[PDB]
């Protein structure tokens, strides 16, 4: 490991530079469910009308706004209609009804809470129960406005935050505030998804809803994010794999390098509910046992770079806007996705499996090549160098599309200019 | 110093040349926090109006505004997740809630500071922690400014600036300054990046972030510019040897030349925490314990040279854009760069890693080729001379380029244009 120069007598000096990598595994070993600290319960009622006069008053209270979901957590409640097996919590049994403060464990403290209210409230009386729901619905869509952002976002922030309004002014939902207040309020509310409490509780009504068929489901808006959350590496795989039409190991078997081992590794823990349809896992990130997620493009960067560089050799536009993981040998990464990317280009593998009738079948069954072996061969006759053909495909899909800042198509354009 | 010139007689004269540097380096031996002396304690509340109305009027006071960030670090605090110790042991430990004034050693003295009000704006009550937080921010934020000067950077200040004041004028923190206020301050506060205090502060509150996470990260957006400063070379190194896939060992016998050698050595000392996550080495220009650094681009220069002359070749905008070192060689170190970028640019070294089964591995292992000793004598053959595609490949780059000033694009354009 230690390399040696001399100047007058040998030095040998060793070579340091920091690459620290700790990724903390989403797993439920102590058998507890996820915990948030909270504060003194909010009569429903009190707490509705203070919410209510806050939001139009685009005034922003953390501690009340989470409260007052908690609280609302008791009217949505569903029968389950499977037992629900988890990371060794079984909160749902078939014919078990089930809310979402049963899936979660929230600590209520008794310190008061503020609910102070600016104002803009006329509503003299007490709250009906879709009213909740709406209300309930839109904070959780200001999470999803947070997580927005970007830049050239004009004309699209604003029509994620409409669509918003739309469902919560329509039946179930009534309407409470007015128009254009959710997406001001955002204005005055952008970065709530850093807050924990206020993602965790995102999640916990994304997983209830998901699970269990509800009227006010159309919740699930602003908490769609929150699945998968921060896991868009393991997402891009599977995406990969679909679009690709392959399983899962014919997949992997194509990763002719080195540097996929780790990552390979990292993304296929042992166990942990990657398989089951509904788990913990899906929000992960969200709720508890996030630490920094393993899964993302970043913890499993050679297996992005590579999956998005075969898309743009295909002209898959999401793998063309997906920003490119600078660390992880990008170069190399679209020398092997040119030679994946010309396999699979404009080819299919196909077998007759529709017979006329069963002795027809007997026939078939009786009687270049697409292979792992077939591309590494082909790309060791090149010396592992891009074939001209790859670079003409590679910048005729580049030029074409409109290249974002930090996208995949950037670095080909960039790259390859001739 | 050996010359003989021949007049009617034969003359023997020597030559003088001057050249020497420091290179202090950072590791203390001592174990003593990094040390900054400031004035009396500020009157809470009335350091907050002062500064703030400073701002609004333009007007601010070097020694006051420090005094004011160091009580406002009270104010933020967080738990440790992990226990912390960098260079002698870090009082910190895992589960301790720790404040950015427990990082670096502050020192007051009697004479007080001059808080006046200057703006006229008025504040009716006591300020709340946001507020704080939001000016804390924007103040820091002074220094990014402050150090990102230089030609045709005004549409880009002004950018980053709106960014700035986005960030602090919505949630968590309020808008106290209104819009425009803080490119005026940076007019006046343009040095204030030389201002040792100053530099020393954001470098504390840099270092308590990036190992907490906090509501107010956002603060980090000023203080992010003295993570790694100074240390471009350093930093330049570690992306090259990522962005080509090497080892780091094998990257360094690439390096054919003498002049590397004190270069090399240079930036390997040992004993320097070049390899520890949090360490004091990530902010040690900012905070106290440093000198002029040895791992400056300069200092480092034809090492950075060469990393960018590599990058330039394979199309990397970032060492399109960088600064060439006019010192050290720049034109032996673009021929070597031509060399090895030729070797890196599209080709990979690409080796089948998953199989079926374990049998199929070993059948695999039964069973044009990268190394510096082929790399070495290909530059041999050609008389240490750049091949007619090195320059096609450099022109091709830097013309398709908006060359910046004195950047790497620059350099190529001017030299090789024929």
């Amino acid at each position: 490991i230690v390399f040696k120069v001399n100047n007058q007598v040998v030095s040998l000096k060793p070579e340091i530079i920091v690459d620290q990598h700790e990724y903390k595994y989403p797993a439920i070993k102590d058998l507890k469910k996820p915990c948030i600290t909270l504060g003194k319960a909010p009569d429903l009622n009190k707490a509705y009308k203070s919410v209510l006069s806050g939001m139009s008053a685009a005034k922003l209270d953390p501690d009340d706004v989470c409260s007052y979901l908690a609280a609302a957590m008791q009217f949505f409640e569903g029968t389950c209609p499977e037992d629900w097996t988890s990371y060794g919590i079984v909160i749902a049994r078939k014919g078990d009804k089930i809310t979402p403060g049963s899936l979660v464990e929230i600590k209520r403290t008794d310190v008061e809470g503020n609910w102070a209210l600016t104002g803009g409230m006329e509503l003299t009386r007490d709250p009906t129960v879709p009213e909740h729901a709406s209300l309930v619905g839109l904070l959780l869509s200001l999470y999803r406005l947070s997580k927005i952002s970007g830049q050239n976002t004009g004309n699209y922030k604003t029509n994620i935050a409409d669509r918003i309004e739309q469902i919560f002014e329509t039946a179930p939902f009534v309407k409470i505030v007015e128009h254009h207040t959710l997406m001001t309020t955002h204005k005055m509310c952008a970065n709530w998804s850093t807050i924990p409490n206020f993602r965790f509780l995102a999640g916990t009504y994304d997983m209830f809803f998901s699970r269990i068929e509800h009227l006010y489901s159309a919740i699930r808006v602003g908490t769609v994010v929150t699945a998968y959350e921060d896991c868009s590496g393991l997402v891009s795989f599977t995406g990969f794999i679909k679009q690709i039409n392959l399983t899962a190991r014919e997949a992997i078997l194509y990763f002719f390098h080195k540097n996929f081992e780790e990552e390979i590794r990292r993304m296929f823990e042992p166990g942990q509910e990657t398989a089951v349809p509904h788990s913990y896992f899906i929000h992960f990130r969200s709720l508890g046992l996030s630490g920094k997620s393993p899964y993302s493009s970043n913890a499993v960067g050679h297996v992005f770079n590579l999956i998005h560089f075969v898309g743009c050799y295909m002209g898959q536009v999401r793998s063309l806007n997906a920003t490119v993981i600078a660390a992880c040998a990008p170069h190399e990464m679209s020398v092997l996705g040119g030679y994946l990317g010309e396999e699979f280009f404009g080819k299919g593998t196909f077998e007759r499996r529709f017979f006329r009738d069963e002795k027809e079948l007997q026939e078939y069954e009786a009687a270049e090549t697409r292979s792992p072996e077939a591309v590494y061969t082909r790309i060791m006759m090149n010396g592992g160098r891009l074939k001209r053909s790859h670079i003409r495909r590679y910048v005729s899909v580049s030029s074409n599309h409109q290249a974002r800042p930090n996208s995949f198509a950037e670095f080909l354009n960039k790259t390859y200019s001739s």
